């Protein structure tokens, strides 16, 4: 129930391939006494992306968990219907810029909170037949230091009754780095792609965000640089076919990378549950402890 005139814009948070997400100000008092927002609206407007959005947010609206962003609300002039998305602010950010910019602060423990209350957000998703479909640091927002939320679900999709994965193909580009086999080649999704992907965000905490050791760099580096276009792709799959993956992380304990690599199962099946990551998560941990 958000009126626009009320809305002062402050700064962007962030684009994507066609929405974007404002720091605004909601004052309706004209007193600058109002709360800081997040707005997220679209870029193209096309009726097909209008349907999405709309969806977007009736799964963000439905969901109530600690780890996940709080969907405040909904504005639009009325008018041609300029959708916009109110969700809460969050201080910190994306944990992406926030782990590093305090590398030196944040700890292996630490990085394990984080990884654990993920996988409670993923698995709170996967009890609403949710897809994620595009699990990122980017995309993980920070709170306060001992807690981080999954905030963003543009590419989020709900699972027909009556199978197990989703087959969804997206014009343009695609974060192919983070996507499973099946994904790449077949266009599907599933929770197991989810937990490819968290894997694949494990691995990014545990590089500290540093770029030469990123996703992208790193299968670049594997699939050789004079790779492009369609190639990439390609090459990309042949490559995880074979069992290629990414490094152990500079620093990286065996049994955190073993749960990267079991994340990283080509047998879609074989891949853990997020139930049975935070356990191992959190029984790593409590080990760490003493
Ligand atoms: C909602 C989003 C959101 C937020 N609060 C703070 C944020 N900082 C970056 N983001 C991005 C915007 C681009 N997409 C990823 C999240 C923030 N609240």
């Amino acid at each position: 129930q958000f009126e626009e005139r009320h809305l002062k814009f402050l700064q962007q948070l962030g684009k994507g391939n066609f929405g974007s997400v404002e720091m605004c100000r909601y004052d309706p008092l004209q007193d600058n006494t109002g709360e800081v927002v997040a707005v997220k609206k679209l870029q193209h407007s096309t009726e097909e992306h209008l349907r999405d959005f709309e969806r977007e947010i009736e799964i963000l609206k439905s969901l109530q968990h600690d780890n996940i962003v709080k969907y405040k609300g909904v504005c639009y002039s009325a008018g041609r219907r300029n959708l916009k998305l109110i969700m809460e602010y969050l201080p910190y950010g994306s944990l992406r810029d926030y782990l590093q910019k305090h590398k030196e602060r944040i700890d292996h423990i630490k990085l394990l909170q984080y990884t654990s209350q993920i996988c409670k957000g993923m698995e709170y998703l996967g009890t609403k037949r949710y897809i994620h479909r595009d699990l990122a640091t980017r995309n993980i927002l920070v709170e306060n230091e001992n807690r981080v939320k999954i905030g963003d679900f543009g590419l989020t999709k709900v699972l027909p009754q009556d199978k197990e994965y989703y087959k969804v193909k997206e014009p343009g580009e695609s974060p192919i780095f983070w996507y499973a086999p099946e994904s790449l080649t077949e266009s599907k999704f599933s929770v197991a792609s989810d937990v490819w992907s968290f894997g694949v965000v494990l691995y990014e905490l545990f590089t500290y965000i540093e770029k030469s050791k990123s996703p992208p760099a790193e299968f670049m580096r594997m699939i050789g640089n004079d790779k492009q276009g369609q190639m990439i792709v390609f090459h990309l799959i042949e490559l995880l076919k074979n069992n290629g993956r990414l490094p152990r992380p500079d620093g990286c304990p065996d049994e955190i990378y073993m749960i990267m690599t079991e994340c990283w199962n080509n047998n879609v099946n074989q891949r853990p549950s997020f139930r049975d990551l935070a356990l191992r998560v959190d029984q790593i941990r409590d080990n760490m402890a003493g």
